[PDB]
Parts: structure tokens; C-alpha cells; sequence
């Protein structure tokens, strides 16, 4: 009963990027469907502190990820290496996709994971000019106060810096070789010019600065919006209530509250995709040119494979009728970060550490975020690539927030309550996060809410009857996470010993230990670290070692204890990607082997995990997505001072 | 251009059962969709031991509640009495429903359950002939392997039986009244007579045995088999591959792989039902006389809002098209039931702890299931009904496992770990759960696996600036869980302190006491009962009975400690149901209210839990739909002599 040319799945963080400038470059017909709806006036979604919990009924007082109106409900298989635990991953819906939800923060992730981890043709100086283009659009503002305690990590990081600078070490998380002999902090005097980490040509990679860039802007009357995907490309101004565009963008149709499930084939070629809507009918629409998935990371491997195209033994299997190309790669490697968290407390009398705890207060502007930096690889990991020694990679991402952010067991188990004020929280993000798990489909019949997901993270190691020279390998390659996991709590305990003398010499009278962590323990994985060298790892199995020293037993105990952290005392954050990387679902052309007319343009489509979140990113592939649709280099070269206008209502 | 006169929904425990006696008792067509298919031939589900995952992939080591293939995922929203815990609760999916992946053990529930929580025409007298039907149906058998264990545990309990019902007092946990003053505890001769829980005439309330009811059948090799809703009612002797009836049940026909959607109306007549298959094609289908929804306890209420009835104003907001009745009940109450684990260490010399431990091993017929007795209300309960004195209530379930069932992370924790070959299990099952909540969809689309779920078990108490005196119902009300988990901790106490002596006069020298909970606390606990009476209750809030008193303090200390392990040490048992119950959604005759032809034959129609295990309680409801529907007691007259035959192939 209808037709159309372009049809695009998803309008996330890149389907309504896609959509937009399809539509304004273009006279061909574009529709695009969506599963949920616009939530343009709701208190909890418009405003950036609604995402806190500021608009919820008292008796169901849950976040926006948490509710199956918001997103979807991604439950996962159980987790052998985090103790049989399923932590739940969601995917927002709506105009403006997961990042109606988000905590708004934006960054790039840097010039070298674009360059060392990435194929010909997506490279930096190819997608520096769609960063720009992206985070000029968006236009993010940087925080308003400024708390003493921020001066003081800064301080305490270059005196850091210096140190290591004057060791002259090969290789450091605090070292910047793209700048030189001088330290990448940012200077403590009123006056300083702010360090940005989203610079152009891409200088910082390890930089300590002090604010992150929030896509949250102020209205005339003096409050905040929150300005996302949805808010930004899907406003009135362009599309009208009816869900047709308007005058210029008179081609474009969006239909909301619409679920797909199926792909019509002809063998090789899309002839049309059917959709559920709110009464429970399915409708057909043709398709002329071509279509675009951009449904997410856990859902555009299941609609590829209840298309028909995957692994031909499952889904024979499991009842898939119709079979169009065999690949038994889709939905495969699905990365994602992982962040733990800990606590120090101070100590002295209540009038100091009142007035130095102070200014941190969440605001639409910080979002809870007073950031530290975003550290390099440490000096005694193992596990490091070819280019360490030469150029400088993003490892950590480091945090501080206010107050306590643990599930409330840890809480309770520690006896650290956020009753008591005098204490804060640091968070070392890991954006090397190295196992990688896959998704499938379970029953060929409705979309649902939870696939088959694997991801295993903290698996130990077995010996087996064989030669240890040849086990090593195999241990290393394991254990990477516990590693990473224990060198970021040494980094941060690092930063609170520079960060006592710092603040012993910045006039406040105060001592900062660490708390959660059991200091005591951090203490002697200090000590056992420094006593043992780089060969420290191998205690991770005590029985290869063979030392029966007490130094040695206590050491492997303490080891052995310091792993059980990580595994409860941390959150998932959902950063999920790369299950349809490029080179192995699709080529550079973001084109799936074997189709002829579809192509993958979400963060699924990425073929590594970006040094840091991951929205600009999404939207540079959207970006790049239409440029390669439509062949000309439309948005490379357009003017920056050119952006879509803002209408809230 | 399919048609038939009733339709069933659902092919769980009830629904197969309906269809089979309505194609054997009439000539109308039944058609009866299901979402699964057939398990006939798979040994994970036909082998009774199968259940614990001897027939699993070494890489894919998940149970089948946990495998979407399997199951529906039912996570629920973060409960504010586990830490914001969110367990997942599964729905089997196939023929046979959740009688594929449970443990099969079979309990009645008892006469007083079903006589004083019920309305007329639901009383025992009513129920115990379709009771009896399933029974005889399923067929169970009992166990095969004695344990000295067993005898120890029987004779302790008769021991602890004759010392109440000495003292006297008007009601404790082990006093039956259809008995008398003699102990209803079986003899531990040699040749003692079985003591069966399921008797016809209800006699056994409070009963000490030795052994459960299992529904599995042996075989001529010698090999066991699961025997299931599936396999017994719609087994190959009466539908085919094909799903078509053979011989007088011709007009019977099950469509596999079949997920229903909406039931569409005409104003207060329903017409038809559509549902999506294997290839996502809608397919609609004309009701000529009756349509029944046995989805399940978490799915029926969803159906049915999805439908056009239900609360007005949620489905309004949420986008619902067609609005019919206005019932702001249906999905209320959602009933569910608990299970605290403990640990018990035996102390002594290794032969004797090794012959002691002996013969625990799980087999096909016992399912690891022990099993000791049901038990009554403890005589420190601040909270009995008021036929306390008048009949006896069983709210315990209490049963041994060798092993130690327990999430990892306890384990860690305490250092029990299950390699030790001297610590057991002993389970106080609680069938009385007092906590309740409801079910509310999320998107009006399509059936979702993951709706919106609340239930909160364990939530304290809130002082508020008033005298106690109007203030105590309140807090004795929201207090009630956990009261009876402390009671259930203090009887397995007493009944171990009983078993010490129970074996030290068997021939057996060895001591034995409890670890997990923490010994010395739950000494401390039953000290504190027998000092308080009463009043041991009060002091969970220590502010309102503050007495300064270091007995005081200690006790409550020593309460507020406690509470952790009910919290995080227990399994979730998914007997859910009781949602839709009579009274509030459905009439007597189980018709739902304000309509003409759309009934629910389910447990989520239960008005109340069964005190014990919930299979036999939905074929019941559905023997009893079908009684409802044909107007004659066919089923209450067929001869026990007439039962359906198995075919296993
Ligand atoms: C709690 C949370 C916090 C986050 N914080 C940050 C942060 O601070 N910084 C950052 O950079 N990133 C952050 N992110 C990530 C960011 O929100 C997303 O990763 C980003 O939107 C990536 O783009 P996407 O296309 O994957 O979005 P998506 O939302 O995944 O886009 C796909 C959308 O298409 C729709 N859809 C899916 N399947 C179907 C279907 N079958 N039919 C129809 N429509 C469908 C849905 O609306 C879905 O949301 C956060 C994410 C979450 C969940
Ligand atoms: C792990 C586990 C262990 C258990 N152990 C015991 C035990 O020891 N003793 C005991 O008495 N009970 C036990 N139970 C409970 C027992 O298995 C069930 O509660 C009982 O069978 C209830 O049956 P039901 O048909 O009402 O529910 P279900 O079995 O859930 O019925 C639902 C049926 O309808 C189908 N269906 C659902 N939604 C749709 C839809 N939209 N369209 C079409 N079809 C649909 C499903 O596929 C399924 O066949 C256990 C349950 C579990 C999960």
C-alpha cells in the first residue's frame, strides 16, 4: 500500500544523524522507523539532573535504563569469571536513541587507537574533520565552580609527572611523548588556560586537565536542557507532529512505535522490511536503493541473523527458514569497558575537611564529574603492543566524583555508609578492556529483549601437565584484566601519596588514606611490587613458582584476596561495540561481505573500542555513512559556522 | 481461513491438560497454541538427571532455566530488600511449560490451605477428587536409597515432638490435631510404613517423613524417565508430527512455535486471536465459543492488559489503542515463595564422618531431596490467624541436601568450600511468604520477555516522632519476613542440637553445629528469644525500646547483624502465581469480569499459594476448567483405572 527509496533502522546516535542529512542533501525518498517515541517534554529526560532521579513516584524510584518504557532490557548469560553474576545492559529507545539516557559526556578517544587499531581508509586524518563537525553541533560546555581539591590532584599529578620524567623511564601512564620534556598538566594559577582533550590535531592523548565537555546547555530563563540526537536533528523545526518533514525537508518520513523483525529478500537484494506497530499489524514498504541497520550493538546481530544471514547450522537449527549467505563471524568480539571504583577518607578536625570537601555538588554543567586525567599504559604491565616504547596509547581513564558510589552489600560488608561526608570516590576506567564474548539469536519468531550474550571477564587460570615455558604465554594472555585492575589501584594510590604532601603544602591541614581497598593490603602489593620487578605476575599461580618463603606465600595470599575486588566492588559500564567490525562482517565500505544494498552504520560496525566513551564515535560513522551513500564529501567541507537550530518546542 | 469453537492459549502444566480432556470428552475442535516445540528426544530434558547439566556443551555451561531457548527471562525491577538485587525468574517454554526444567517434586499442599483461604466451591472436599485424578496421572514413585542420616534426623524430631506436645502449649510447629497427642513422626524400626504427605483425606498437616513424591517412571532398561505434561497428554499416541489428533481426538490440533499477540473483541465478544510463527507472519483465526488464557503467572496479566482490559489510566498512558474494562486489579498481588540455606560442619574423626556422610548421592528418583518434614507456626510467631487454636497451619518446608548450596561470593566469603567432604544442607522452606507486588507491561507492541516487575521481600522499618503504642500493628506488619526467617533459623537450630544427641545414641561418635550462620550469632539469637519471650521482636528498632541496657545492646547488635544473610544467603523459588486471583479478576467461575467468553485456567488464577510445591494446584484448575466448561463431573466420574499411556518416542 506504500513505497519508498531509504529506509534506515534505529534513529540513535547515528540513524538520526543519517536521516537528517539524507534528507537535506538529497531529493530521493528517506524513511526512517523507530521503536519507541519522542519524549521532548518529560522533566526526567529534558532535564540533565532528571537523570538522577529527581522526577520519580516514591515507590518505583528507578533510573531511565532501568525502566522497559525507557530501554531495552539486555539480561546476559551468567558471568563464570564474576561469580555466576548477570549484570543487565540497556539500549534506550525513542528519538535520539541511548543517548536520551546517557550521562551526556563527550569525548574523542584520541589520534593513535585511530591510526594502530584501525584499517586503511579510517584513519585520524580522515575522521578529524567528522569529530569536529559532530562536537561543533552538539557545542558542549565545560563546568562552572571550581573545588580546592581539584588544585590539589593536579599539583600532586605533575609532581608525578616530573618524577617519572627525571627517572627516564621507556614507557609510563604519565607520559606524553607528542609534547616533549614538559608534563601535559594543566597549571594551577587563576589564569590558566584550559587544557582541551578534544583538540583538533589531537596532541593530548595523555593529558591532565580539569573538566569534561558535557552536551547540556543553558536556556535564557536561566536553566538547563539537556541536547541529544533526537533534540538536535529530530525537532520540530524540521519534522512536524504528524512525523512528516517540513518544506525543505519535504521528502522525509518518520514512523514511531515501530519494532521491525524480518527483511524481504531476492536472493541477494532487500525488497522490503515489515514492522509491528502499537495495534499489532504488519505493513510492507518497499525498498528502491538501499538500507542502513543501525539498531545497536546487541541488536543489529539479531536482525541480520533472523534476516537470514549467519552461521547456516544455527540457525537451521533453531528453525530459521529462509538462508541467503553463510558467515559464521556475525555478532562475534563484542567489546566493552569496565570501570571498578575506590574510596579514601580523610582525616583531622570537621572545620578543615568541611571547607576542603566542599564545591562538588552535582550541577547540570559537571554532571558529578571533576576528572583527573586520561593515563597511558604503567611501566610493569606485560601486556603492551609493539609501538609502547615509541607512542603513547590511552589505558586509564580517571575519575572523581562526591560522596560513595557502591552497591549497597559492599557498603554495608566495609561499614563505609554515605552517611559520613568526609569521604570521596575515585574511579580508574579501563579503556583497554580485553575479553571480548559474542551474541545469538534464540527463536526465530519477535524481536526480543534478551539474546544469547557471552562475556566472560575475570576468568583464572588452570595449570596444566605441561612445560612451564610454554604455559606462560598462555597465563599472560589470560590474566591481562586482574593486572590491569591492580595497577590502576596502584596508580591511584600513587596520586594519594604525592597527594598528601601536596596538600600538606597547600595550606589545608588534613591526611587522605586509603579506606575501601583495605589500604594494609594495597601496602603490601606495593611493597611485594617493588621487591619482586616485573616478574610480579607470576605469583598469580603459586604453585609454578615454587617459593616457600613466607615473603613469597603472603604475597601470593595478598594477590589471591586483591582479586575479589574488582569482581563485586565495580559497575559494567554499557559502552558495548564491535559486534559487526569491519574486516570481518563488513569491508571498508561499511558494506556486509556477500549483500549487495545493505550496509551497518552504528557502533557495532567499529572495528576497536574508541579510548573513551563512545557517542561521538557512533556519530562520526553515521556521518561518514552518508558520505559514502551519497560519494561526494559533503560534510567534510562544509562550514563549521553552519548548524542545525535548536527548537525545543 | 482457520477456525475452531474454543481456543486455548498456552501449553503449560494446564492447558495440555484441558485440551486433551476436551478433545476425549467432546467432538469440538480444539486448537492449542504454544510459543515452543516438542522435546521429546532430548536427553537434557527427558533424563530426570539431565536437570543438573550432565548433557551441556564444556563452553556453554548454563542450566535450562537460564537458556532463552528454553525460558522466558523474567527480570524483575531492583528490590529494595536484597541491596537492589534483580534475580531472574524463568517461564518454560514447549510443551509441558515449566514442568520441562523443574525438579518434578510433587506436594499436595494439605486441607486447611485450601479451606480457610478459599472461597465456596474451592474447598477441599470440593478439590481432593481432581487432586487425586493428577495424582494417579503423574504416577510418582518414592526413593530408592536409605540414609543413616535420615533415621537420626526422624528420631530427633520425634524427640523434640514428644517435648511439645508435653508442654502443652496451645500451638507450635510440630503439633497436628487430626492426630491427637501422639507425635505424627515416622518409626525408625526397620520396618517402619511410609508416612505419606499427599494422603486422600488430608489428615497429614504436620508431618515428620522420610521421603518426597518424584515424577519419574522407570524404565525396562533400567534408566529413569522425566515425566511431564508434555509426554503424558500430548505424547506421539495421540498427536503426531504433524500436530494433528489420531482416532477420536481428531478435532484436536497443536500448533508449535506459535507466539499470540492481542485478543480482538466486538464490544464484549472476542472474534478471533492472531499470533506470530516461525516465519513472523500474522495469521488470524476465528472463535466460534470460548477462548482460555493459561499463559502463566507473569504473562497472563500481560495478555490481558495488552488485550483491552485492565487499568485505564497506565494503558491510556502507555499508548493502548482499545480500552474495554476498567480494572485496576488485574496483575495485583503477585504471591511467590522463599528458601534461607544454612550450613552444618560435622565434627570428628574422618571414618566416622565419612561412613556418617554416606549415601546422600542425588539419583533420578530423589533429586538430592532427602527430605524431614512440614512444619507449623513457631509459638514466638507475633504473627498466627485466628484459627491458630482451632486448626493446625503448615509454614515450614524443611529439607537436606548433601553439598552446600550457596551463590559463590558466600562461599568466598566464609571459606565453605565444596570440596570439603564433611559439611550438608538444611533448608527452612518458608510457603507462607508474606510479601506481594504486581505486573505492569511496558510497550504495547509486541510480547516483550522482560515486562515491569516489583516485588520488594525484606524492607525495614521507618520510625516515625508518635507514641509506639498506635505505631506497633504497623511495624509488626512490614516486620514479618524477616521474623519468620529468624524462626526458621531458630528451628533448625534446635533440631540440630537434638540431632547431637540423637546420634551420639545411634552408635555414632561425632559433634555437629552450624558454620555459615555464624554460630556464636544464632546462640546469641536463641538466648535473646528465651530472655524476651514476646518481646524479642521489638527491638528491630532500638530507638523506640532504647533501654541503654548492654543485654540490650547486644541484642539488638546481634539482630540487626543477623539480617544480612536471609538477604543475600537464599534462592527465590519460582512458585509465582496467584496474580490474577478469584475474587478480584475472575468469578467462581473462573470468567473474567465483564466479559462473556474469556476465562483463565492457570496458577495466577490461585487465590492463595498451596503450602508447598504448585504443580498439582495448576492441572487441578485446568481439570477443574474443564469441569466448568462441559457442565458434567466427567472427570469426577471417570474411573481411576482410565489413565492416558506414555510413549517415550
Ligand atoms: C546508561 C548509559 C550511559 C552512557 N553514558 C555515556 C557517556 O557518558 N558518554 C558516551 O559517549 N556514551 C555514553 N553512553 C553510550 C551512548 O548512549 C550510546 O552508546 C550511543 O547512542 C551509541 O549509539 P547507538 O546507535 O548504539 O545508540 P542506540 O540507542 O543503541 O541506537 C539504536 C536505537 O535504535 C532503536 N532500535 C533498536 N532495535 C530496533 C528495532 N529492532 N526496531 C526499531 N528500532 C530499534 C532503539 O531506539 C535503539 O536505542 C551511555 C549509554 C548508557 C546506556
Ligand atoms: C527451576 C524451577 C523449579 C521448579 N520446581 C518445582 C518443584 O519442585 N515442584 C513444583 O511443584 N513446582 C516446581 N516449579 C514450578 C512449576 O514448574 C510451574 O510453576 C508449574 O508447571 C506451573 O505451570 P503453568 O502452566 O501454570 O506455568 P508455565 O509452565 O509457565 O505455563 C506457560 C506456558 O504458556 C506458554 N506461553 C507463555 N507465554 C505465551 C504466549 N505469549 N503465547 C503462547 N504461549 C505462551 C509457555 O511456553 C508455557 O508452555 C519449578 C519451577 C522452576 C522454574
Amino acid at each position: 500500500n506504500l513505497t519508498g527509496d531509504i529506509v534506515i533502522i534505529g534513529a540513535g546516535a547515528a540513524g538520526s544523524l543519517l536521516a537528517h542529512y539524507l534528507a537535506r542533501f538529497s531529493n530521493m525518498k528517506i524513511i526512517l522507523l523507530e521503536a519507541g517515541h519522542s519524549h521532548f517534554n518529560d522533566p526526567v529526560v529534558t532535564d540533565p539532573m532528571g537523570f538522577f532521579g529527581k522526577y520519580n513516584p516514591p515507590n518505583e524510584n528507578i533510573s531511565m535504563s532501568q525502566n522497559p518504557s525507557y530501554s531495552w532490557q539486555g539480561a546476559q548469560e551468567p558471568n563464570t569469571g564474576a561469580y555466576g553474576n548477570r549484570p543487565i545492559i540497556a539500549h534506550g529507545m525513542g528519538f535520539g536513541g541511548s543517548t536520551m539516557i546517557n550521562r551526556l559526556n563527550l569525548v574523542v578517544g584520541g589520534r593513535t587507537v585511530f591510526d594502530n587499531d584501525w584499517p586503511v581508509g579510517w584513519k585520524y586524518d580522515d575522521v578529524k574533520n567528522y569529530f569536529r563537525r559532530v562536537l561543533v553541533d552538539i557545542n558542549p560546555v565545560r563546568d562552572n565552580t571550581k573545588a580546592s581539591i581539584t588544585s590539589v590532584a593536579l599539583d600532586a599529578l605533575r609532581i608525578i609527572a616530573e618524577q617519572q620524567i627525571a627517572s627516564g623511564e621507556p614507557v609510563d601512564f604519565l607520559l606524553n611523548k607528542a609534547t616533549g620534556n614538559v608534563p601535559n598538566v594543566e597549571k594551577t594559577t587563576p589564569d590558566a588556560v584550559p587544557l582541551n582533550l578534544n583538540d583538533y590535531e589531537g596532541v593530548n592523548s595523555v593529558v591532565a586537565f580539569s573538566s569534561f565537555y558535557m552536551g547540556v546547555n543553558q536556556l535564557s530563563d536561566g536553566n538547563y536542557i539537556r541536547k541529544y540526537a533526537g533534540n538536535t536533528y529530530l525537532n520540530r523545526n524540521y519534522v512536524d507532529e504528524n512525523g512528516r518533514g517540513i518544506g525543505k525537508f519535504s521528502g522525509l518520513r518518520v514512523v514511531s512505535d515501530a519494532v521491525v523483525d524480518r527483511i524481504i529478500f531476492k536472493g541477494n537484494r532487500a525488497v522490503g522490511v515489515n514492522y509491528i506497530d502499537r495495534e499489532g499489524i504488519m505493513h510492507y514498504v518497499k525498498v528502491n536503493k538501499e538500507v542502513v541497520v543501525t539498531s545497536g550493538a546487541f541488536y543489529t546481530p539479531t536482525i541480520l541473523q533472523r534476516s537470514g544471514i549467519g552461521d547456516f547450522t544455527y540457525l537451521s537449527s533453531i528453525g530459521v527458514k529462509n538462508l541467503v549467505y553463510n558467515n559464521p563471524l556475525v555478532g562475534t568480539g563484542l567489546k566493552n569497558h569496565y570501570s571498578p571504583v575506590t574510596i579514601t577518607r580523610v582525616h583531622g578536625e570537621p572545620s578543615e575537611v568541611s571547607r576542603f570537601l566542599s564545591n562538588m555538588a552535582a550541577n547540570p554543567t559537571n554532571m558529578g564529574f571533576k576528572g583527573l586525567a586520561e593515563l597511558g599504559f604503567h611501566r610493569l604491565d606485560p601486556n603492551k603492543p609493539a609501538n609502547a616504547n615509541t607512542v603513547t596509547y590511552r589505558k586509564y581513564q580517571l575519575m572523581m566524583t562526591a560522596g560513595v558510589g557502591i552497591p549497597a552489600e559492599q557498603q554495608y560488608l566495609s561499614g563505609l555508609s554515605p552517611s559520613s561526608n568526609n569521604l570521596f570516590t575515585l574511579i580508574a576506567d579501563d579503556i583497554r578492556f580485553a575479553p571480548e564474548g559474542y551474541i545469538k539469536i534464540g527463536t526465530p519468531n519477535i524481536p526480543r529483549d534478551v539474546p544469547k550474550i557471552f562475556f566472560n571477564t575475570f576468568v583464572t587460570y588452570t595449570p596444566t601437565s605441561a612445560p612451564a615455558d610454554q604455559q606462560w604465554p598462555i597465563a599472560q594472555k589470560t590474566l591481562a584484566p586482574l593486572i590491569s585492575a591492580l595497577l590502576g589501584y596502584d596508580i591511584i594510590y600513587q596520586t594519594l601519596i604525592s597527594m598528601n604532601q601536596t596538600a600538606r603544602d597547600s595550606g589545608f591541614q588534613v591526611s587522605l588514606e586509603m579506606v575501601y581497598p583495605l589500604n594494609d593490603l594495597i601496602y603490601k602489593l606495593h611493597n611485594g611490587l617493588a621487591t619482586y620487578g616485573a616478574n610480579w605476575w607470576h605469583y598469580f599461580v603459586p604453585t609454578l613458582v615454587g617459593d616457600d618463603t613466607p615473603a613469597g606465600r603472603e604475597f601470593a595470599d595478598t594477590l589471591s584476596k586483591l582479586s575479589y575486588y574488582p569482581r563485586v566492588g565495580a559497575h559494567l559500564d554499557s559502552h558495548q561495540g564491535c559486534s559487526c567490525s569491519i574486516g570481518r562482517t563488513v569491508d571498508s565500505n561499511l558494506k556486509v561481505i556477500g549483500t549487495q544494498n545493505v550496509r551497518v552504520a552504528d557502533l557495532s560496525a567499529a572495528a576497536f573500542p574508541p579510548g573513551g566513551n563512545t557517542w561521538a564515535t557512533a556519530s562520526m560513522i553515521g556521518a561518514r555513512a552518508v558520505d559514502l551513500i551519497l560519494g561526494f564529501p559533503y560534510l567534510r567541507d562544509l562550514p563549521v559556522n553552519d548548524v542545525p537550530i535548536l527548537n525545543v518546542n
